[PDB]
């Protein structure tokens, strides 16, 4: 609208990382008013997104943020490649909006969150999941009492994965952080609903289905055990190889409960020995049509994995809308919402990262972990 | 039967030990067993009702009625920690046993129980009950059947919600029942039956987070069990009565599909090969339907589910209980045990869920992993 004038200065996006997810947000970015993508950088792919969104190809970091028409960047590479593009951003004063999970190490993610602090520059992490309807729903009913003290909250994002012709670098350890990083949305969710880090984990699991040439390193079963302090408690699963699919977050309270359900997707609170129902995602055909991507996929979760020429689902492309909105609103000036700031002070990225570190500690090491090793 | 059963049968004449809920019941039903007679019970408080009910004998010394001629066999049906003396007495008269759930509530004790009964030579039968659910002898036959492959995780769960009652039973008296590892053992049992054992390693946690008015009974009202078994095999386990989403099941996941025993909105689920199938857990729809119904009834307040004297188990456990004493009787006519049921009188399955709890409680009381062999030894 005219009152808008004052407020509608053009920020300039970079894309480092313009596959699957990259090419996406860029696509949705320069819908956005007040936003415009100058220039990608993607050795492989970068080429052929440049020429769709219109924009310029850059090779080299350091080039790409000297640019004067650079002053944000979407960093959307692969897990093990988010550092350097944060870091030299941050070094040129360009803002960061950084995807999950943010790095595959705590040490990785602080320098990330610390170098940005330094240089005054924005640095929003992109745990998605905080912007479903369901979970701003959970939040809320959590803050007004409903369901009184959330004593336990149980996450599972479990599913069968098929032998694929190539392992996706999505399935190496190293490059993805395997199911604990990759889907660390599940873990980012308990920490937001349990009020931060939780003081002891245990992980146990291993790779029991998908050993040899034909698979990735990961584990494919997860099941993580966290102590909170004042007797709370989360248990959380993850992986490939159950033939019984579950993706949900459960939250339990002194009054009620209220699952988040992913698979078939939809929201329940129990309290008072009612029931009542609401949207996880924007509208009831998205949730509709979620329900119908897990029904299709049963036999082989391998496909819901993004790859570069493939386009989000509708629940995705939804949701990355309103984020990206969210993100082109701080970056021309509007107040940061008390519900995501823990996105912009670096301590969801933080706790995030330090706990998915300890859980692959307690595994490997096989022993219960204190958080303090981890973060000192 | 077959044709070589005409013929007058040996009675075999049982004591019970324990005649409230479960042991009055287990009464009632035995007495209807060919060949079985109730000769005598022993129950400082319910024996005399119970015995008027049953029409047999009162006694008030376990060695007195274990010494009785009529008396050749005994179901142990005493409070969970007070087991012990009832079968060690047994074993030293010559008389045959059959011990409820849980066998003790040290490993010490049920290791005891099981080498006392083969020094002298008695059966010894570990009353795990939930192995006569039609729904887990439908899941052992497809898993041995091959259907889900290798079973790779078992989960389980038994999560309600009880309100504090205004007199505490013994069940929730920690040093009395053992909490619900021990009470409700059946799950931590059924899943040794389904992964063939006992873990190499547990975690367990948990706490009082919502029963502070009932700290007394030292109970956790949350635990959350973490198993890791030999070749790459997983559980978890979940109990407790501060769950406000009640759930009560086993799920057992293989390299081929999964299978679902769900106690809470009550039926069995086979996922194989992209389609599911339903199956009874108990002995008929209407035995599945009943079960549903009970813990809807039960959701805001579990503790109506706990067994007292004068109260009467439901269908389904009326069932199973019919089930297993019409076998206990059969192996004590000289019937031979089944591979399926031969855990439960070898001791292993007795020694193995007994183990396995006490490496639980150990490791959430010392806050720390704790491997079996700390338990067991190196062998
Ligand atoms: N819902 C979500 O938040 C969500 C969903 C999918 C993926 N992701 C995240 O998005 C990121 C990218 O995953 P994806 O699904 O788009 O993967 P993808 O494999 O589809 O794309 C990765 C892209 O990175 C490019 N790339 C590789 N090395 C690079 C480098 N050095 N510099 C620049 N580009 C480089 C590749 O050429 C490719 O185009 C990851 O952090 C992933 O976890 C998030
Ligand atoms: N397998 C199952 O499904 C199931 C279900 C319920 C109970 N149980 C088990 O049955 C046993 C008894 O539980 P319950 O529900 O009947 O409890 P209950 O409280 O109803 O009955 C316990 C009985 O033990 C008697 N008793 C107390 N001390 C005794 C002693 N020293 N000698 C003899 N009798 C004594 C009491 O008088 C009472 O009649 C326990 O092992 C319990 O775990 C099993």
């Amino acid at each position: 609208a005219m009152a808008d004038i004052g407020s509608m200065k053009t920020v300039g996006y970079a894309i480092v990382g313009t596959g699957y997810f990259g090419a996406e947000l860029g696509r949705i970015m320069k819908e956005q008013e007040g936003a415009r993508i100058v220039a990608v950088l993607d050795p492989e792919n970068g080429q052929t997104i440049a020429e769709e969104l219109d924009c310029d190809v850059e090779t080299d970091l350091d080039t790409l943020y000297s640019r004067e028409d650079v002053e944000a960047v979407i960093v959307a590479t692969p897990n093990y490649l988010h550092k350097e593009p944060v870091i030299k951003a941050a070094e040129h004063g360009v803002n960061v909006f950084c995807e999950k999970p943010i790095a595959l190490s705590y040490q990785d993610c602080d320098e990330m969150v610390r170098t940005c602090q330094e240089h005054g520059v924005i640095f929003m992490a992109g745990h998605v999941m905080n912007f479903f309807h369901g979970v701003r729903y959970a939040k809320k009913l959590i803050n007004d009492g409903v369901i009184g003290k959330v004593l336990y909250c149980h996450s599972a994002r479990n599913g069968w994965e098929e032998q694929q012709p190539t392992i996706s670098w999505k399935k190496i350890r190293e490059k993805s952080g395997g199911h604990l990083y990759h889907h660390i949305h599940e873990l980012d969710c308990v920490q937001f609903l349990m009020g931060g880090m939780p003081e002891e984990v245990t992980m146990t699991g291993g790779n029991v289905a998908h050993q040899g040439e034909a698979f990735g390193d990961e584990d494919d079963m997860l099941f993580v055990n966290m102590q909170f302090s004042d007797n709370r408690y989360a248990v959380l699963e993850w992986g490939s190889a159950f033939h019984w699919p579950e993706h949900y977050v459960l939250i339990q309270g002194t009054k009620g409960a209220i699952k988040i359900d992913m698979c078939d997707c939809g929201g329940t609170l129990k309290v008072d020995g009612r029931e009542e129902h609401f949207l996880v995602h924007e509208s009831q055909e998205e949730d509709d049509d979620r329900t119908r991507i897990y029904h299709g996929t049963e036999m082989d979760g391998a496909i819901m994995y993004g790859k570069p020429g493939k386009k989000p689902p509708m629940w995705l492309h939804s949701i990355m809308k309103n984020e990206m909105k969210y993100l082109n609103g701080i970056l021309h000036g509007k107040e940061v919402d008390d519900e995501f700031r823990p996105l912009l002070t670096g301590e969801a990225a933080r706790a995030a990262i330090a706990t998915a570190d300890a859980c692959t500690k307690s595994r490997f090491e096989d022993r219960k972990v204190k958080l303090s090793e981890i973060i000192g």
